[PDB]
């Protein structure tokens, strides 16, 4: 919804974003969210994703798909009026996003996601791209276990001539959408096939601002599908726009450089990241 | 309505003009609207909306939806006729826009919102760009609360990989009616995701009348995506067109300079703004 | 209606065609087709325009939207057929432009407007053109004036971020229609943002040969919003082709260039205008 | 329909079109096409042509709209089978030109459509083109004199902003086919409004061969809308494939050069045209 | 149908394919398809070709119009199932090409179509090209002359501006088809119009397959309108690609050169042809 | 579906991915899955493939196409579920590729296909490319029976002007269902008619999945019909993308690269072919 300022509660709100990146425990605004969503009501709806045609797809709080409900409204602080309808299997009325507030008073935070090497990463979309083809599958791997700690990151696999990759964008959102209700830690390799339909552009626009207000991490591929001179930097602006994070390739191999968006108006983060390879080509991220 | 000037009459239109920039009272013209607009008869349509389809969506005085509405009709001077009709949440007949005359024969002004550290701001669409990656959020929502004074600001979100963001474009036009039908500074953040479906179109197109005719002042933020070198002034003439104010940052970290037109066919002046972060990235415009 | 000539009628015909514009009292044409006009038996269309959609809308001649028109037909000199019926407020059988023959054998005139200066002026279609923001709205009410003469002249206004403006162009096309119906001179302010629908195309394709048909002059300006360079002369092409008369910028401040077409294959006639600027704006056209 | 050849019907088939352009005597093949089209029954089509949307209207010999028409086929010479239906004004069945079999045999000709100066010209699209304005209008009305002789010739008139010009597609496609069916030296004045629509596509396609094969010269006018920089030689290329003649201006003022395709797989014809205006812009053609 | 090959039916294949080019009788597999086709059961659909909407007609074995088929199927050697509907004049199930198994398990081939002065000719399309205004349609026509032998050679005529041509591609694709199942050396003159609708690409892409598997030859005109520079191998690639054959011009006046593909993964061979023209521009090719 | 990992789960699967092409049998992979395929209960749908207009069409383990499909659902391990339903012959619920589990836990693999000179080849898509026409149709036969062993190897034809190529893109997408249910090693020629539909853009999107997860390889090649010039890197990039294997030849004849993607993450090997051409075309590559 609209919010309203003037210059102390302004102050307040720059001060609660700070803290949501630089002073929050890590991961603690995912558990927060994930209470939010299991104080809904049985079968409501939490959440919208745009599918392929443009039309919207409908969740619930235990990732299950809701084929019909009867027109709700609901009124928010502001006056504004929220209206969710689901026929046929597609919203016929609302939004795409998030379908009840997660975030509340509290907008354009970065909430950090996890803690490691010493640094704290955002939460949202991070892009992992750079020069072309070396080692960028074996990256968001390595971000998905370390930024996982404890847990388990999840892996959605979309449009790669390998064995067993679903290859239909309605598979992708809905893999996506799971994802994203049910981990903190997201892997998605690659979006090189959505990048256009109309689902496709819908999900650039959506998948950074989803994350952001869950508290989990969607650490994607990119590859630039085109040439070696420049459009390193042209793809890289349809990444940087759309970003909480970038993660990027430098000259110096198993050498990164991390550029994280803290928050709404807040400074830009870098640090440099040196990696190598074991067995298997699993790579690790160094910590000291 | 078409109006009919000779020499006498255009020059006090022109005078007319000159003093709603120049002499008015600030902010003025923002109250003179709020009357028109509640004593405006109960249940009328008084403003027209673009959402993503291109059709249009309608408010009434309290930015509240019309669903239904029995054809009306209103005959102007020129013998010209209005026609609102609103039907299944949507206008079936009708303009965009105020659907309220405002103006009268007082028209192709850009009403004082505000006056500031020595110099008046114009009411309308007031776009903030240039040169990437510099501060350009931080500038908007300081704008806000300084052209604000004594009134708190509107803050609407768009577009962005943050928390609380919605991505959704007619939730965005929902919440940009709301704003200019209560309140005299509203900050939109972004219009990066606007810039084409017909309605970002006629976003674009509307947004900066409807402002400047409400007397309200609509700051909104814009990074070029396309490049870092030229297209700092082929998108930024996509705003110069439908601006009413340009704010543009300069060589000098810090430094912003603004382009004001002060109504139709009058001069556009120019002035420049000094500005320094304290903590929490709040940023601050400086005066005398 | 296709016409035909020989040696000696098409020489009369030139004859004629250079009195239209040369000899011919200058508003003479005017009064005429508003003779014609009038003593139309009200009830029957006069005027078709294309409306956003691409279908037209019809007008008589109060100018009033004509909502149900039972079919009816005329049959030309040639052997050809007009029809017009109008069903819904569309027009379901007809062509765009004027519905009623206000000429005779008389076709590819430039009929004088006006006289000013020791220059006749063309009615038609005039674009104020040339290098970027340079003080063409206030020569198109400076030339208003200066034409109207006598009389006052009509000011229809489009897509600015100024108060009052419309921006949706059925409006426009309404307003168009009324000023050409009752009204010797008009002014557009602005076409900026007709520059493409499928109605936009139209009203660039008839204005002119309407204006010129009704004996009226419609004031255009055209900021060449692309590029400082060398798309002066590119939109200026989208000029040179659907102008009666053209009024372009030198490099010398307050200075004009006026290109007339004086009719079908007569010369151009080319000459100067000296301007300057009074108090709030308001330029003169230099005279004796 | 499909031809046989072998070598000695072959060369008897070149011999004809030969003969078409150089030996038979000028018009004499629109004389005879005017005779296949009056010995056709009452009402039967004969003409159709497409309209903007890509449809097609039908004619009569006597150019007269037909509304309704009950399926008929008939059976060619090669086993081809041509439908023709035509329901609610439009051609539901059957293909655009010419629906009765005017030429035979006897195709791939440039039938002379008229002797002048010295020299034959062909029937069929004639071009008139060259660098930047000066003097298209002009040369098509002398041209049209010239080759109309002892006969007035036709003037089709679109898309100028000028007094009493059609701006109108639909109207102009009407005024074409008439023109066609009822006079041999036809003047279109401008085709820059069809230069795009399925309809004014179609037009370019089909308006030489229809002509060419009814022996009635269609000289049309043609601004490269476009630079002063080549594109006198891309838009001339739109042209020179479509066209049967070209005429082109010069570098010497006044002077033409006339490109004639004297029939298929013939030689081309080169030859010079010189000008000078009389009174009222009256162009003559210098014969001796 | 898939095939499958191991060392040896592969290399019995490519013996065969050798073989249809360079040791057959020139003209005997267009015996032999004429013979499958007569054989055919009465009113089996046996051709199908995409009209310009990109649906297909579709043609019997004497090349009449099939209107009404009630559904049949027939099982292949694969165990795939081919089958054929028509409806209201129009394909509702089945392929565009040959409906009938002219080729068994022998595909990819070239058959020799003919054989003139020493050499051998492939069937398929040959497309003839080369830099503008040099001779296309003279050419186009002595090769078909020269090809067709005993046999007289069919003209299919398109999108010209001369007397008898068709424009409708509707028309054309029944000229096309009608040429193919009745003629072993056809003439189109030209594809000029082609070059873009379903129809025109569904042409350009089968006409190919059906000539060559037919074993008859398309001797079709092609002059790059784009440009006189570097789109005479931009376009040509549209043609090289689609093409069994290219027939270029050369630097030398009146010599060509012919680029024959002679089968799948078969050599290319080329050749020259010398030629001078007669009387009535009739073309000779020159022999020993 | 999704899967989770820790460093423990992610360390087996990549271990697991290395064995499927390193140490696996070759053509291992593809037996199981004829297991899994046959021991189907028949009637289940088992591959969806996108048409042209972009709906997909259903086959079973047969390769029959399942006209009537009854709604049927089923739960995944992740608590996602699947869905087939099949009405008049397309798909009316569910996704494009194998609609039964073929591979397992086990995603991400190249599983080995044969084995041949002493390398190991991938199953999935094999895009054999390179400078202009320069041998590619003799290399996939050559390559199609060499990774064939003891088995045939099936060829799809499409889209090439040579006797008994399909043309019809629908039928293509038949040949290649029938084609990966029924046989390990596979050939195209060609994807020049392909390279765009709904379906075009699906069939390069699905292929490569497809076939690595059949434990099929798909021998394609890639004509860059573009330039000489650099557009071989960038339809090259249309390959390297969709690409398991990368076939491209070099500046030295008869010589080849081979660069095989070894599964998800894992290492890109290259190898060298030498070939040299026999009788009728044919060519082998050297061992040893
Ligand atoms: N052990 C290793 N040593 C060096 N490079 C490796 C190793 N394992 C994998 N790689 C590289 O990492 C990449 C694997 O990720 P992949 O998805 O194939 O490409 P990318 O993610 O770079 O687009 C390959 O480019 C490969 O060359
Ligand atoms: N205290 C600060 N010192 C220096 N730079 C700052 C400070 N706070 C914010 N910034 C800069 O201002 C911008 C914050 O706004 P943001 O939305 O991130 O980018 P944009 O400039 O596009 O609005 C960032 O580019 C950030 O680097
Ligand atoms: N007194 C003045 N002296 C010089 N220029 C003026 C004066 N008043 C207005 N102008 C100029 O006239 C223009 C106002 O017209 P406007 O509609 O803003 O632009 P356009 O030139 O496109 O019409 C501005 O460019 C402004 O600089
Ligand atoms: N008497 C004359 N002397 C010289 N030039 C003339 C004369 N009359 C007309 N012209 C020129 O011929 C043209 C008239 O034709 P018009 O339709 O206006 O332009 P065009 O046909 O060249 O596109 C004008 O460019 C004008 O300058
Ligand atoms: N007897 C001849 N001598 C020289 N040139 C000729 C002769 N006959 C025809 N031509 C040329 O051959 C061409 C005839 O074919 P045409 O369809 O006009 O052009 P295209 O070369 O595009 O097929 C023309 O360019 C013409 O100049
Ligand atoms: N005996 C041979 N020696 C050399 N090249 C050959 C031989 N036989 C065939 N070729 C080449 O193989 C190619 C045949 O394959 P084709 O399908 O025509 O083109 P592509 O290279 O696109 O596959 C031709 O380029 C031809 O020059
Ligand atoms: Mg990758
Ligand atoms: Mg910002
Ligand atoms: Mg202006
Ligand atoms: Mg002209
Ligand atoms: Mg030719
Ligand atoms: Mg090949």
């Amino acid at each position: 919804m609209i919010h309203l300022y003037d210059a102390k509660s302004f102050a307040k709100l720059r001060a609660a974003q700070y803290a949501a990146f630089h002073t929050d425990a890590p991961g603690s605004w995912f558990d927060h969210t994930s209470g939010v969503l299991e104080s809904v009501e049985d079968g409501t709806p939490v959440l919208a994703i745009g599918v392929e045609s443009g039309d919207a797809i409908v969740f619930d709080k235990n990732a299950q798909r809701i084929v019909a409900y009867k027109e709700k409204s609901v009124k928010a602080e502001d006056g504004s009026v929220s209206v969710v309808q689901v026929e046929n299997g597609f919203m016929k009325q609302g939004h795409r996003g998030w379908l009840v507030d997660l975030t509340g008073e509290l907008v354009g935070c970065s909430p950090v996601v996890a803690e490691f090497g010493g640094h704290r990463y955002a939460s949202g979309m991070v892009i992992v791209t750079g020069k072309g083809n070396s080692g960028k599958t074996p990256l968001v791997h390595a971000l998905g276990e370390a930024l996982g700690g404890k847990d388990k990151y999840a892996t959605v696999r979309f449009g790669e001539p390998l064995s067993g990759y679903n290859t239909d964008f309605n598979v992708f959102v809905d893999d996506i959408a799971r994802a994203m209700l049910q981990h903190r830690v997201i892997v998605i390799d690659s979006l090189k096939n959505v990048i256009i339909s109309r689902g496709a552009f819908d999900l650039l626009s959506d998948i950074g601002a989803m994350a952001a207000s869950r508290g989990c991490v969607v650490i994607a591929s990119l590859n630039p599908t085109s040439n070696d001179d420049c459009i390193v930097e042209l793809v890289k602006e349809a990444s940087r726009s759309n970003s909480t994070s970038l993660v990027i390739s430098t000259d110096v191999d198993g050498e990164w450089q991390v550029l994280t968006r803290t928050g709404e108006g807040l400074q830009r983060l870098t640090h440099t990241l040196q990696t190598s390879y074991g067995e298997h080509s699993v790579l690790t991220i160094h910590t000291s």
